[PDB]
């Protein structure tokens, strides 16, 4: 589909919108449960942004294909460093804190570039959903907080823990960009009563366009003494160091697992700190089985 005007219902953002700016059309929302959406036009918003709407806010984004990140031509941008900010939280251009939000085709970008910590978009609620999203930083980029969090189609791009946190999270036929050297995934799961998994499923994960990063990328490594990630049914260029992952807490024993991976850095024969599996995993395992109602099933 293409979505060039207003979804039913929505509030418009936009140069020739009812709202300028993102931020006005959230605060035009105010206090209520009720579902709601806004449709935001092209354009780069230079806005911070915190979405804690009561009830479901959907946000979509102006695409000629809905299907695909490719053609986003909404950005959503700020620059500020956590160290500047004061926290990861503070730092982070877009901080969702609204169970149900989901949001389409949007660019989400933190511009401080390598040297500290800059969080692009943070997730910390429940079933929150992205759908040909696009999220770019260096260290940092995408903070999977805490809670049940779907991601279709997205572009994550970084170098240093760039998806990272306690969130259980299903990231599905994503490009999980490398641009420096480094571990995409710091999974802080911490106790065993955590349910929580990161899996990554029919992802591709490659090199941002003009960096040389062969074997220099590592699949993760353990923010929090029982991180658990499994990278599944997924293409893995050679950017990936043979050992797959690397070290950070200490006394860590995560739980990393590989299944029926494709692609140059997919060799597993020098593999550390791995466990064996038999099966990929499931939505049901990583969600919960309401998954099904949350969801965006006919994307
Ligand atoms: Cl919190």
């Amino acid at each position: 589909e293409s979505r060039t005007s207003a979804p039913s219902g929505c509030l418009t953002v936009g140069s020739d919108g009812t709202y300028s700016t993102i931020g006005d059309a959230l605060d035009a929302l105010g206090s209520s449960t009720s579902s709601a959406c806004i449709y935001v036009a092209s354009g780069t918003y230079e806005e911070q942004l915190t979405i804690d709407y009561a009830g479901d806010l959907t946000l979509y984004g102006e695409t000629t294909d809905t299907s695909t990140y490719k053609d986003n031509v909404v950005t959503i941008t700020h620059t500020i460093s956590s160290p500047d900010a004061g926290s990861l939280d503070k730092s982070a251009t877009v901080n969702v804190v609204s169970d149900g939000f989901s949001m389409y085709n949007i660019n989400v970008e933190n511009g401080y570039g390598e040297g500290a910590q800059a969080v692009a978009l943070v997730g910390n609620a429940d079933q929150l959903g992205f759908y040909g999203c696009q999220f770019s930083g260096y260290q940092d980029t995408l903070y999977v907080k805490a809670g049940t969090q779907y991601y279709s189609n997205c572009m994550i791009e970084g170098a240093v823990d760039y998806i990272f946190g306690d969130a259980s999270v299903w990231f599905g036929e994503c490009d999980i960009v490398s641009n420096g050297a480094g571990a995409i995934t710091a999974s802080s799961r911490e106790t065993s009563s955590d349910s929580g998994w990161y899996a990554i499923d029919n992802c591709n994960i490659k090199a941002a366009s003009g960096v040389s990063l062969t074997e220099e990328v590592y699949l993760g490594r353990p923010w929090r003494v029982l991180a658990r990630v499994i990278y599944q049914n997924s293409v893995l260029s050679d950017i990936i160091n043979p050992k797959g992952w690397t070290t950070m807490a200490d006394g860590a024993t995560p739980l990393y697992y590989e299944y029926n991976n494709s692609g140059a850095g997919s060799d597993t024969s020098d593999r550390e700190y791995e466990t064996s599996i038999s099966a990929a995993v499931d939505k049901t395992t990583v969600l919960g089985e309401t998954w099904g109602d949350w969801i965006d099933r006919s994307y």
